[PDB]
């Protein structure tokens, strides 16, 4: 029935390992690249009765789940199947 | 007062995305390394009153939260401090 989308992203100031080591790993390999950031997106099917359903759940899964508001900045989108 | 240790690895079969990366990346580098495998390691202190209450509550977070045991072999230390 719903077609859910969770992006999740570290916000701007914080530590990104990942990022980190890849940047420095490409340039090591010759590849001069600035700003590098990573995205982890989740996507699922879901059934439900509502939209509104799916959005007050969605939004508990990434509260106590998917990830932390705290150091984490998210997207969830909701498409209709 | 307890410091344990978790370490998580995928079975025996279990394809491993990041393994297989590395694997490749390297070989592209001039490496030539066979068998590649991760582990991941949580390791964190915790208050109880006894080290079996520490057992038991440590085997549900890596049954519903660390884990899942049905791709992951774990292994689960607790040493008193």
């Amino acid at each position: 029935k719903f077609m859910v989308e969770v992006r999740i992203r570290l916000k701007k100031g914080m530590l990104n390992p990942e990022a980190a080591t890849i940047e420095r790993a490409l340039a090591l390999l010759g590849y001069e690249v600035e700003d590098t950031d990573t995205t982890d997106v989740i996507t699922f099917t879901m059934d439900e009765d509502s939209l509104e359903a799916v959005e007050r759940e969605v939004e508990d899964m990434c509260q106590r789940l998917l990830c932390n508001p705290v150091i984490h900045d998210y997207d969830v989108s909701i498409n209709e199947m």
